[PDB]
């Protein structure tokens, strides 16, 4: 049940949306791999954890692309 605490504490987490919690999962779980290793499970989690943590970044990049263009769009259009 500690065991079961955990994974579902780490459910939420990436429930969340909130990339710092992702980010705890997957620090969390990258470090139980290295030191007890995975269940075929919590493999499944990590890559989870991994991919909802790529996909933010990629989207904060997009963000910030975007932003920029608008920005460098009108000061060209002000000259």
């Amino acid at each position: 049940t500690n065991w079961s605490r955990r994974y579902k504490a780490n459910l939420e987490k990436l429930a969340s949306g909130d990339v710092n919690k992702v980010a705890e999962v997957v620090r969390d779980l990258w470090r139980r791999d290295q030191e007890r290793g995975l269940s075929a499970g919590e493999k499944r989690m990590l890559a989870k954890a991994r991919q909802i943590l790529v996909g933010e970044l990629a989207l904060a990049e997009s963000t910030d692309d975007a932003k920029a263009e608008t920005i460098l769009d009108e000061v060209l259009a002000a000259a």
